[PDB]
């Protein structure tokens, strides 16, 4: 099903703030080499694009990929099946993808020296990370080593350079700043629904304490847990006895309680072991951060919320990596999304 | 107006290498934070948009963004109006456009270390250069000075903060893998047509040397000129008598005399001075750089070629910026393309 019929698509910036060098410009000048003297440079803006279908029903659905991924992942599989801004707006709802600050379309904030660097002022971290390929193939559980996969694998496999090409670094912009353009976003669209994707999920958590207009969340293979600050639970350490998951994120109560307030689903894929798994690091990470957000879940659930955890597995759905909405079976991975925004009459007007 | 109706739509990566780190990766060691022990990482792909109308009709159109963009530029102006993507899809073109290698969802190439650094080795340089927003706003002719618009102007005045937010800076690749990924595209694409912008003039040209499959190009504002090998003609610094245009690229002729094979249109807008203007760089700089085009074209059809320079003027445009495509009146910018692809028979089956 590849025909979408769009009553008006577009794309624009939101978001953002601006920073200045030195000086004056002077116009007769040589304007390059360019120079950070009278500059203003526009920094940490955010990237959205946005397809409405005719006659929409219910409300939009602002989808945010994962840590080092842009809307690409939302757009098509590695294997170019349609994703899920093409599922969904054949669902008919408007369906936003964003490129959020420091990642793809968004503001990467750089000027005219080292890396991040404005003169004096390190707007971010000249020394960057990044995920290997190997990194990057064990945290999505394709398998538990590079070039093996899980015998019930649903990824589309032969497409494992297409897959890994969509990833990158991310510069140090303030997870505040990032929360900000996503607020803003929100308040542009009016009610809604976000649909986050592991390093994501924490984020769009705390968009909906700042954000009455998020009505929902589904939050794919969330990366960081979130709690109330001084209330976070006991949390083991790895099978390696050394590691620990992300520490996890705290909020004041009063913000806290507004996850109460609204529809929110957590969903995993397959292959997270239920016993400890010291040879397989990520596999173990896994293990230990689903449980982390049962007890997040729960601490909503005790302040009168609607949050809910689904494992793929337990629907019928067996071998989904940690990119659900990517892998051979998203049409049906989409259609327990539909199932969740029907219950809650987000796919009505 | 805003309607589309899309066959199909999608996006995938083309092109790029990899370049790997040192040692093995152990999958029982913590794997973040992340570390280029046993990495593989791909680098300098490319991200491709597609969309297509029921019925295309000719070739598919291959839209380029200029120096720091993105294919934002194709698909909306800042003022939130349909850019060329919508207006061509609409025109039944099959469209594709594209990120760059190290441009918006294309790859930059950084690794865990300084910003472009892969041990001992600089894949793209740690320092940076980037436009400030003074700088762009002369050398896209808004007007003469950093806040001030030619009263013509075309620009959609207003949503400054919205335009300049699409651009930011470009890593060190090499352009030879930045033509390599646009020549891989192309050869998977079969026949089409190169539209290219400002820093991709160029390239865009570099391409069609390369690759049989490009049966046209229209070029907006091309910021470099080409020649012969050797065949440079004398072109005059700027006003200052201290500044220079961009140097020429300069290509073996055999491989220069392939673009007298196909229709080329160099496109123009308003606002160059005819003479001298030693007080505002950038506009000289449009002065003697548009001149040097003239030359190349020149070179062109003394090769039995068919190159035409079109300065929107003269079609009755008054007052456009160097991104036409984006101006208030992108439509009739969009006609006379529609124009040059019907007159060289692009625009059939
Ligand atoms: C898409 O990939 C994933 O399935 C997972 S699993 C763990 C991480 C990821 S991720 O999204 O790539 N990046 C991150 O989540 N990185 C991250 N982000 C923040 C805000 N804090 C911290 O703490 C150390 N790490
Ligand atoms: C989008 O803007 C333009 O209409 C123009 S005019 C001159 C350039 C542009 S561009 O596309 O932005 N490119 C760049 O600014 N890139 C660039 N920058 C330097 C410092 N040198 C070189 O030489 C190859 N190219």
């Amino acid at each position: 099903k590849r025909k979408v019929v769009l009553a008006e698509q577009g794309s624009f910036y939101i978001g953002g703030r601006t920073v200045t060098g030195p000086g004056k410009f002077d116009p007769s000048k040589p304007v390059i080499p360019y120079s950070n003297e009278g500059a203003t440079f526009y920094i940490n803006q955010m990237y959205v694009n946005f397809q409405a279908p005719v006659r929409p029903r219910g409300l939009p659905l602002v989808f945010w990929h994962g840590g080092g991924l842009t809307g690409h992942i939302w757009e098509s599989t590695p294997d170019g099946r349609p994703g899920f801004q093409t599922l969904f707006v054949q669902d008919r709802h408007t369906v936003y993808t964003i490129d959020q600050p420091g990642r793809g379309r968004g503001n990467i904030p750089t000027f005219n020296g080292p890396f991040g660097q404005l003169e004096e002022e390190s707007i971010v971290n000249t020394v960057t990370g990044n995920s290997s390929k190997e990194g990057a193939w064990v945290r999505d559980r394709l398998g538990p080593a590079p070039g093996q996969f899980f015998e019930n694998s649903q990824f589309p496999r032969g497409y494992e350079d297409n897959y890994f090409k969509e990833m990158g670094f991310s510069p140090s912009i303030s997870s505040d700043e990032i929360v900000d353009a996503v607020v803003k976003l929100v308040t542009h669209i009016g009610p809604c629904v976000l649909v986050t994707h592991a390093a994501s999920g924490v984020l769009g958590m705390r968009v909906a304490t700042h954000a009455k207009n998020v009505r929902g969340i589904v939050a794919y293979e969330p990366a960081t847990s979130i709690f109330p600050k001084g209330k976070v639970p006991e949390i083991p350490p790895l099978a390696d006895k050394k590691s620990q998951i992300f520490p996890p994120f705290e909020i004041q109560e009063s913000y806290f309680k507004k996850l109460a307030k609204i529809p929110i689903q957590f969903v995993f894929g397959d292959n997270i072991p239920k016993n400890p798994k010291s040879a397989y690091w990520f596999l173990d990470w896994w293990r230990v951060t689903r449980y982390a957000h049962s007890l997040s879940l729960e601490a909503i659930n005790k302040l009168g919320g609607q949050a809910s955890l689904l494992d793929l597995p337990t629907a019928g759905l067996r071998g989904n990596t940690a990119f659900p909405f990517t892998d051979r079976n998203n049409v049906q991975v989409a259609s327990l999304l539909s199932d969740f925004l029907g219950k809650h009459g987000l796919d009505q007007n």
